[PDB]
DNA sequence: CGGATATCCG
DNA sequence: CGGATATCCG
């Protein structure tokens, strides 16, 4: 819980990366992203999820603030997931899938997620 | 909180920056700024800091954390000093002021400090 | 968020 | 060296 993000944060740092934990932006009601991470070279603006199982669903709304923080900010959009018994998995914001009207990582794109070391 | 952080990520958000307050920005044993803002071009690590009046001190340590971080990062080391009836003026690291063990803003420096206008406009710099 | 000590400026 | 301030830690 609060351990495997303490987990993901000391991944991060041993694959060369500053990263922090945001608590906020002052203008917006909602923090975001989860993290911010930089290595000099590589800019990454990441929202954190953990879940017992696939699906994750991700709503638009939080997709585009993700999307829109990335764009203003100088970083690549990143959804970082945690499945049970499974190391940290990272996706760019183009592999997720499109539900009717929001977004999904499902079986088929899982797969495809990056280990921090390509990330980097 | 504090209202001062507040104030300043407004500010930097009407200037063109997406910043964030870091969380946990005490408790824990890495260097971390308070604040890291960029805007697509230019990236920011900030220590932030409010005095009724100069000087302000700033320990060698701080300072050291804040060039660590920054270079780790890839961004500029900047502190920001809100003084009373005075807007946000903010000091590459290079700017400060020494003392014999640390480091100050003081009256001979204060002045040279950077209106948030022109650190935006480094935008426009190749 | 605030009380008390260690640091340290001048 | 006297007193202002950074910092710790409940």
């Amino acid at each position: 819980g609060t351990r495997f993000e303490r987990d993901l944060l000391v991944e991060l740092w041993k694959a060369g990366f500053a990263a922090i934990r945001v608590a906020g932006s002052g203008v917006s009601p909602f923090p975001c992203p989860d993290i911010v991470a930089g290595n000099g070279r590589t800019y990454l603006a990441i929202e954190v999820k953990m879940r017992k199982e696939l699906p994750l669903y991700l709503s638009a709304d939080e997709v585009e603030q993700l999307v829109t923080f990335a764009r203003g900010f100088g970083a690549e959009a990143y959804v970082a997931l945690k499945l049970p018994r499974k190391k940290w998995r990272f996706f760019p914001v183009q592999m997720l899938e499109r539900t009717e009207k929001n977004f999904k990582i499902d079986e088929s794109v899982y797969p495809l997620g990056l280990e921090i070391a390509e990330v980097a």
